[PDB]
């Protein structure tokens, strides 16, 4: 019953991580950001064209365009599952890779501290 | 395997609710949308200006402008807690009201089914 409160804290931290991820993926639409990440801070890249492609492709899944076939409460089912699986870092296929690989990529982007500075 | 499946499903459905809310709040910037919600389908408002205002105000809290003084992993702590408190529908003060009230408002917006159609 301290485990429930620990669960709540975990869920909140997960929400925070999701928000941060949404911010990053949103910024990955900028050509400056993309180049600056494709090059390093000194020719040791945080990202490669393949990884960045994987992120664009996952981005397609988690921020889908409104499909007129779906009700609003249906639109983000797969998105929610994609984000949750990403958080879990599972070895289940997605895009051209697994959620584990993607989670690692997101990890390197986060830990580069690129988004702590301004460029 | 059913307590785990329970917990996972609950967390996921909550995540989904968050995404849907983000969609709605993003659409709440359009005056066509805002007007369409202020009138009903028959002059019975889905929202009143006060409620729509409260949503305008809450939106800022859960989608805050980037402050460079904060790290990226610091930027959305309060946002995450706001979304959490909203989901729980707590009676903790926010926007001059409670998360309970906001939850009821958003609930009514969801239940209006306005966003089941698309107008893009």
């Amino acid at each position: 019953r301290r485990e429930q409160l620990m669960r709540e804290e975990a869920e909140q931290k997960r929400l925070k991580t999701v928000l941060e991820l949404q911010y990053v993926l949103d910024k990955l639409g900028d050509d400056e950001v993309r180049t600056d990440l494709k090059q390093g801070l000194n020719g040791v890249p945080i990202l490669s064209e393949e990884e960045l492609s994987l992120l664009d492709e996952f981005y397609k899944l988690v921020d889908p365009e409104r499909d007129m076939s779906l009700r609003l409460n249906e639109q983000y089912e797969h998105a929610s599952i994609h984000l949750w699986d990403l958080l879990e870092g599972k070895e289940k296929p997605v895009c051209g890779t697994t959620y584990k690989v993607l989670k690692e990529i997101v990890e390197r982007v986060f830990q580069s501290n690129y988004f702590d500075s301004t460029h």
